[PDB]
């Protein structure tokens, strides 16, 4: 019956890329098809905004409407870690019902990051994997992108953020290639976007060398 | 010695192929890691044989070759 | 003759920054005492915008009064390369002067960042001298940071770039730390930002022991 | 037509060469097309010396006439840092324009010439760079050379000097070389001439992975 609000806080990758800062997205499902009319109102930090931006309605079969919305704002506004607010206004409701979306607050943490070597046993598979960790960071908002300066990557993995113990956060980053190009030392990177780092920006790059005490295998020559 | 409670498991996920993939985060203090202390992860599948397997690490890994590189004098 | 009016470009550093905004300063001098206040218009590919604003007068050491406005444009707009009109008005000067500045037009190519540890003999005095370099960049709009375990210290050396034999600019920047710094083996970072660079910005870490080629290096000539 | 003076300091590199003979130009530009010819007077030491190297004039599309005034002058007496004076009188100026040359010499700090071994990346590619540093020096005349196996270097680039903390200016030497010729072992030296420099010569060979010690060191991977 009565259409219900989904919050959908902005990707923290949208907040860091310049094309995508403004978009903020405000999604309405079970919209009743009997009222036509649709009233949508941003407050930032309290007041109106004169723009809006708002996509036609999407029809579904089980007698319900999707409604997005585009609102525009500065993206070091949301950095800011102001209250943000989505009103959806209909004739079913009986009253309008606001909701709030902002950044978790909290202590920021330097996030540290590792990369990990390929064990032995995965050379016998066709296919290599490198992996690249991150953890100790408190907020949610993270990027890791995998990245090669010869050519970017089609394949990226990643898993969900994971609570630690202390608060923080971890998570992996996967990248499966094939054993030439890992063995032809190809440079490879995972590049890690936070807050609370410093530029936004920390890149780790990972080198083919294991670091064994005899890699060379190649008997010297001495000049003088 | 005994099973450890400080570890952490990442929940699947999918992949391009579609089999499931994840990891386990285990932390530990570097007095005992230094000591030369086997540490194992156990996998319970239904494809595994007899339902688990068990993968040790002894911190032995990138051990050298047994060739070396040869020393002369000029 | 009369208040001089310039457009400033902005700083290399503000312009290519997600967080700081770049900023548009327009500049008058000379303005004479008896007209004090001078009237301001700020076009935007000849739109007017309510966002300008104007700093209140500063002495000058000559008794000169000098004028600045500063305009905060839009990050995207600069990369895609608006147009932006200052114009003054002022009853003593006949005729207003507009200066008119454009983004600077140039095939894209990725510079190359290279860092060069120092010799056998540096730590032998009491400075050692770290030092990268960027290569390969035609727009002078570049900026170069050094980073040092997460605290900030940079000797802006800003040394002005020179044109190559290819025409590709290049450029150097120098760091100097302490023996037991360079001992240490921690990282530093010589952080690059450019146009041409992936998303913007891009770093490269520096260690004591930043690479051993595989094969041998011969301690004589 | 407005006439200007301009003030050239002459290349050191003159003076410090025993061979090569010193030479101060002092130009005039902007000259009137009704008076061609410019009164030029030349003075050292504050007395005449009979010597003088007048340039043809030349036509031009804005009528300015470009006149350029030559003077010989002794190692020994530049070194002394005498004022040069140069006088020029034309019909349309209502008074004779003066200048005059004078380098200071204030300080003179004998500099430091430092090589680095070749960036690791830099294998990659084709063409490898080659850095000589050098600081130290209070002036800002220095001469530099690429003096490879007795021969000087067909390319290299001069950073101009920068400001520094510690009141000395500093700057660089690149050169590009081949990565062939880099393998089979070249050896390049960076020569640097000063005129507070002992002998007005320093310099040093360097190689692939230039160790001060006679050993063989590996740093970590």
């Amino acid at each position: 019956g009565g259409p219900s609000v989904f919050l959908f806080p902005p990707k923290p990758k949208d907040t860091l890329m310049i094309s995508r800062t403004p978009e903020v997205t405000c999604v309405v499902v079970d919209v009743s098809h009997e009222d036509p009319e649709v009233k949508f109102n941003w407050y930032v930090d309290g007041v109106e905004v004169h723009n809006a931006k708002t996509k036609p309605r999407e029809e579904q079969y089980n007698s319900t409407y999707r409604v997005v919305s585009v609102l525009t704002v500065c993206h070091q506004d949301w950095l800011n870690g102001k209250e943000y607010k989505c009103k959806v206004s209909n004739k079913a409701l009986p009253a309008p019902i606001e909701k709030t979306i902002s950044k978790a607050k909290g202590q920021p943490r330097e996030p540290q990051v590792y990369t990990l070597p390929p064990s032995r046993e995965e050379m016998t598979k066709n296919q290599v994997s490198l992996t690249c960790l991150v953890k100790g960071f408190y907020p949610s908002d993270i990027a890791v992108e995998w990245e090669s300066n010869g050519q970017p990557e089609n394949n990226y993995k990643t898993t969900p953020p994971v609570l630690d113990s202390d608060g923080s956060f971890f998570l992996y980053s996967k990248l499966t290639v094939d054993k030439s190009r890992w063995q032809q030392g190809n440079v490879f990177s995972c590049s890690v976007m936070h807050e609370a780092l410093h530029n936004h920006y920390t890149q780790k790059s990972l080198d083919k060398s294991t670091g064994k005490p005899t890699l060379y295998n190649v008997s010297l020559i001495m000049s003088d």
